[PDB]
């Protein structure tokens, strides 16, 4: 068995028998696979476009895309974007869950950060991309992109988001990033759109924006 190597969360998540697969454990319930079925049912594009394939589940595994698995040298920050269980957020309207190499910039995910710790620990993040300023201008251009449209979608998604988290991935060169939504264990169906959610992706798009222009 390869246990997988995860930036953050708590769940048991293993290396699938073949290629490109990871395998999550659902802990607690499978609200996590009614969701990811809802979602395939009513918001078909939402699921195509944001969130990693489920090919399917073993007993209580889900069988997901593994969102590392074509870099390199892949760079993971998980982002809390939906409401936490009882906390609130760490940098307001949403929690950096981790990191790569974020143990080396003394990363403490219990820790409230003003907005200039928060700036800071995503320019952390960004190093491992060296100092070819035009590449990661292109990175973070292409995650602004994707989560503007994101934003955008969520209007008209009448899903609560409680728990679900951003993951970012861009590879040391900068030839290749993304950023999908993942962790649907606590997510609710409601009658109106998660403003909440919302209010995290803009506050992003800000941040990432103020970096992409920031000579
Ligand atoms: N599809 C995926 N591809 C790659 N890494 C993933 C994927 N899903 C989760 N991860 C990794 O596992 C961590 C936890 O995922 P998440 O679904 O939030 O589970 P948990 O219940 O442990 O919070 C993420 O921070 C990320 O590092
Ligand atoms: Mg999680
Ligand atoms: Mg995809």
């Amino acid at each position: 068995i390869r246990i997988f190597p995860r930036i953050a969360g708590r769940s048991y998540i293993i290396y699938g028998q073949t290629s490109g697969i990871i395998c999550k454990r659902m802990e607690k319930s499978d609200n996590e696979f009614v969701i990811y079925n809802y979602i395939s049912e009513h918001y078909d594009k939402f699921l195509k476009k944001y969130v990693p394939k489920l090919y399917g589940k073993n007993n209580d595994m889900l069988l997901l895309e593994d969102l590392t698995y074509n870099y390199n040298n892949p760079n993971v920050m998980d982002v809390k974007i939906g409401a936490r269980k009882r906390k609130s957020h760490t940098s307001g309207f949403f929690s950096i869950r981790g990191y790569t190499n974020s143990h080396d910039y003394k990363f403490d995910p219990d820790e409230y950060l003003t907005s200039e710790s928060t700036i800071n620990h995503i320019k952390n993040f960004m190093e491992a991309g060296g100092e070819n300023r035009d590449k990661t201008k292109q990175v973070l251009l292409k995650w602004i992109m994707k989560l503007s449209e994101l934003a955008n979608d969520l209007f008209e998604i009448n899903l609560k988001f409680d728990g679900v988290s951003l993951i970012f991935i861009y590879d040391d060169d900068c030839s290749k990033c993304d950023v999908n939504v993942v962790d649907f264990s606590r997510v609710k169906l409601i009658d109106t759109n998660d403003q909440m959610t919302i209010s995290a992706v803009t506050n992003l798009i800000k941040i990432l924006s103020e970096l992409a222009d920031n000579p």
